[PDB]
DNA sequence: GGACAACGGGACAAC
DNA sequence: GTTGTCC
DNA sequence: GTTGTCC
């Protein structure tokens, strides 16, 4: 896929947020935009990008089958590349021109770390994570575990998260 | 003596 | 750093 | 990769 300025990645992004939907049994259940995040270099606010990243918020479990791997885009002509139940890649046509679309899934209790997660960027996220790795702690895109044994952080937001673990809070774009 | 699918360790890849 | 999908 | 199970 071609590279994209951070304005085209915000038109695709507005463009696909009523767009999406999934074949549930037969039926086609369209996905809420309140429950849509722009997240990688998007939110990083970088200048140019390479995917378009998208997360997507799934309210139950049982419906992690159902909805990746039968993902449909209103109007947008496009092929999979790779897919499955907590990544899809797509290769949407836009323009006469092909950009590279990543969906990915959280469920709701995993909401904050995903978000945490996805946002980035990878160094940002190595250095934090190696901290907590010090400390016994393991923190990856569903939770904080210690002891093999999620940690339950009474929180609710990425900003939380973030302090509750002992960090001071960046605008996604100051993150480094 | 070629043409499939099932399996899964490791390549590649998502931030 | 940690996990996902692929053949 | 490898084995299996058809032709």
């Amino acid at each position: 896929g071609g590279m994209l300025t951070l304005i085209q990645g915000k038109k695709i992004v507005n463009h696909l947020r009523s767009r999406l939907a999934f074949e549930y049994n037969g039926q086609l259940i369209k996905i809420l935009s309140k429950n849509i995040v722009a997240v990688g270099s998007l939110r990083r606010e970088e200048k140019m990008l390479n995917d378009v990243d998208m997360l997507i918020i799934v309210p139950e479990k049982k419906l992690l089958k159902h909805v990746l791997p039968n993902i449909r885009i209103k109007g947008l002509s496009f092929s999979v590349k790779v897919c499955g139940e907590r990544k899809c890649v797509l290769f949407i046509e836009w323009e006469k021109k092909t950009y590279q679309l990543d969906l990915f899934t959280a469920l709701a209790e995993e909401k904050p770390y995903a978000i945490f997660h996805f946002t980035g960027p990878v160094s940002y996220l190595i250095r934090i994570r190696a901290a907590l790795k010090k400390k016994n702690y393991k923190l990856n895109q569903y939770g904080l575990f210690k002891n093999q044994t999620l940690v339950p952080l009474k929180i609710t937001t990425e900003k939380e998260l973030i302090k509750e673990m002992g960090f001071t809070y960046r605008i996604p774009k100051k993150r480094l």
